[PDB]
């Protein structure tokens, strides 16, 4: 039952990606409230930051304790330019979540190639959460194409942050 | 993360199959009560009709909203002959549920072939429900080989419609 | 007390109309959320879909069991073009509900002509629901002529889906 | 939808393995309390015995009823030597649980090779439980390398037997 | 207070008998539901399986811890032919329970011959349970001579599995 | 009321320090459980990780929104060697917390030098928490000099994680 190093590397890559995204979203959340005057967009993006820096990384760390994989902490991230407006800000979040889906797809494919069925099982959470997170983010993007009034949008976002689909969680 | 057209077509096929089955079962339910004098068989088959026309189709439609697949509504179904008796009626329902299992198997196989792990994830509900639905239907078929008394059978069916296995739901 | 074949045919026609409308509205609901970014319009139209495919058809089927009329299931419907925008989408729903009112009027007229007072009684539900459904749909159409802001409209629709008039139900 | 004989054989093999493990653990539990003076280690290993002889075998039997596979009961097991001490005893349990993981891996691999997606679905419980059970057993092994005092260890085990991870159950 | 080896051997024999019966009944329970279409007969026989594999063996193991007797686990059982019908199936269970009564009788007789009053005390549970278990099994056998309708019988069995006589438990 | 750039820089430095410490402690927590077999030490250090990555950074970000200071996210941290044992691990945590106290001292001194009384006010939380956090960490270090038994220590840590001093919180 010897652990796959290929899977170990990919999952450490995914760990690093969730830590670094989490830190970028913490910054985007600050900017959404502060410079863009959209504190509810900030709270939405702050919850996403805490999701990435919480269970997304905790499950990988927990998974490693169980199977002998080694955890690596190597983290480099700098927020050097901000998107120009809130619409572009949430559009940026969307692009990164879309890449999350691509990365976890590669992990599932690898686990099947490695006959690592425990790792294929484990990744199903991330396969599901990739679409869930993307959908939540997409729900906000749509608002910026439905109203020119940032207070209208803000009020809608607040109802969104104040439930689990049977399949997608 | 570009959506698979092969999967899009198969899942629209599966959508159409659940709508049309749902309409056939609505009719079989009417016949079970009306002509066959078995209103509890009718209620069992009516619940199956509402299952097919409800979540079985709603999840596909919901899945498409999330990933960019397009929904197609093209529906042709006519109930042109009725099975001759209730035993043959529920035996017919069984045959169609057995084909449900075959169709969702092809969808899972395709998703792996396409490296569409979100679609493989999504189909697991249908992989599981194929056996669940078949088992519930099989529970009724067995009654018609255990008693010659339609009122005995009817009473057993009523207890069946008045719970979730850990694995099969 | 021999059942009217004219009434039997009209009521099977009405059954087919409610199944097919129900399937068209299921599609319109998907489009309202997905392409038009109006998930509450979608929920309104989805509830209308489940109304048409539920009691509107169940009462006819139930009525037939009681009086000897035969149920026919013959269903052909394809959603081949979508209205161009949400206003046109809900305007389309309105046009179809207006035809519902015309069809049930013809059924009441026929029942009186046939001295089928049980069928005149039974149709009173549909006479009443024709106006009820049309009014609910009209309440939404009016929103699209009162605001240019789809998020404003969406918020109003949500309060509408979150009561029974003494006469019109 | 004809059931796979290869899968049928493997799953009967797995059934036999869970019955026989269950009987070996029942014995190890007795020895842990009686000869090793560690009644809480006994209760931990007794719960593992009842797990193996309960749902681990019941799900396979239940799965067979649903799909047409045949159940085989052929059981030979004799506990002919006992490990020399409690540390070696729980280390032995660990080795057997590690082989459980290897056996269920082969079953998942086979189901994909057979395009038996219902059997791949069904085995996911066992894929997950292989790691869960191994982790619980590993939690105890670690105690024997952290203390030389069997009463210290025993007290820790008792808190362990007096919760479900989101992924691993 | 030196423990009797004759009693030790007989009680290890009885332990082995309860494990092996338990495994045979687990199989008979599966067959009752699956092939004979009698899931309530299955639940009755499954409860009997868990009784034999539970307290019937746990008390012997517990008794040994207290008095110095050694536990032996040596188990060989294969279900190589199934009775032809449900009546014969439950009739078979009856025959085996009748032999349980004969075996525990020999154990009580031995304990008196050995002046092992703790073992005579301990066996009184098994003396009592031999008749209890036989009576419960006999209650089901009688059903197969009172009705030709397996659904009638099944309904009666279900009320039987959904209380303790003052003497026989 | 023009914001101090010196204070802005120091507080961005402190922000970066709390993010990076938080990530180092997340790793140390994993190692404490996994390699050192001390899951309660892990939970203690994991809570410290979430403290540093939570309110310690959120208050700085919140403070900046209020006064016009700019937030900078620039994060580089790699866990390249692990301390050799748990005692050294928690001793390392202690050393870093002791430097926290030194850094916040410099911030208070600067705020008085700048006549930034809002920043002197704001830092009082961090002045207080520097000692609080150090005391909690010191409570654990002491355990490693009071017992040679890692299970004894582990049990004490668990009571520690299962209250607010009037002055130090
Ligand atoms: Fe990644
Ligand atoms: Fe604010
Ligand atoms: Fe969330
Ligand atoms: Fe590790
Ligand atoms: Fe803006
Ligand atoms: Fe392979
Ligand atoms: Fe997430
Ligand atoms: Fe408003
Ligand atoms: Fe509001
Ligand atoms: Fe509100
Ligand atoms: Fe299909
Ligand atoms: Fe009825
Ligand atoms: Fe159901
Ligand atoms: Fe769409
Ligand atoms: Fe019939
Ligand atoms: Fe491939
Ligand atoms: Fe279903
Ligand atoms: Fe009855
Ligand atoms: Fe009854
Ligand atoms: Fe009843
Ligand atoms: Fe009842
Ligand atoms: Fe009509
Ligand atoms: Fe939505
Ligand atoms: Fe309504
Ligand atoms: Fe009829
Ligand atoms: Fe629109
Ligand atoms: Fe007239
Ligand atoms: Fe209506
Ligand atoms: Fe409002
Ligand atoms: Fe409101
Ligand atoms: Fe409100
Ligand atoms: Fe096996
Ligand atoms: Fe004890
Ligand atoms: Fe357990
Ligand atoms: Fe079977
Ligand atoms: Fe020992
Ligand atoms: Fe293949
Ligand atoms: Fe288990
Ligand atoms: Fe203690
Ligand atoms: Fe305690
Ligand atoms: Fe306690
Ligand atoms: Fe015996
Ligand atoms: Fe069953
Ligand atoms: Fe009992
Ligand atoms: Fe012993
Ligand atoms: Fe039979
Ligand atoms: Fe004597
Ligand atoms: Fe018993
Ligand atoms: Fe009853
Ligand atoms: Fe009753
Ligand atoms: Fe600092
Ligand atoms: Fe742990
Ligand atoms: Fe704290
Ligand atoms: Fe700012
Ligand atoms: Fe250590
Ligand atoms: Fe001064
Ligand atoms: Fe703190
Ligand atoms: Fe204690
Ligand atoms: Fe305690
Ligand atoms: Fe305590």
């Amino acid at each position: 039952m010897q652990k796959s190093n290929k899977i170990n590397d990919a999952l450490n890559q995914h760990y690093k990606l969730n830590v670094e995204l989490g830190l970028v979203y913490a910054h985007y959340a600050h900017v959404a409230d502060d410079e863009f005057d959209m504190p509810y967009l900030g709270k939405f993006i702050q919850h996403l930051s805490e999701d990435k820096l919480g269970v997304h990384k905790e499950y990988i760390s927990d998974y490693f304790k169980r199977n002998g994989m080694k955890l690596k902490t190597d983290v480099s991230v700098a927020v050097k330019s901000i998107p120009s407006d809130a619409k572009a800000l949430i559009q940026e979040v969307y692009a990164r979540e879309n890449e999350v889906r691509d990365h976890v797809k590669a992990i599932a494919k690898l686990a099947l190639a490695e006959d690592d069925y425990e790792s294929f099982y484990f990744i199903q959470w991330y396969v599901r959460d990739g679409l869930k997170d993307l959908t939540e983010v997409d729900d906000v993007v749509k608002l910026f194409n439905s109203s020119n009034d940032k207070l209208i949008i803000e009020e809608t976002i607040k109802e969104m942050v104040e439930s689990e689909h049977e399949i997608w969680g």
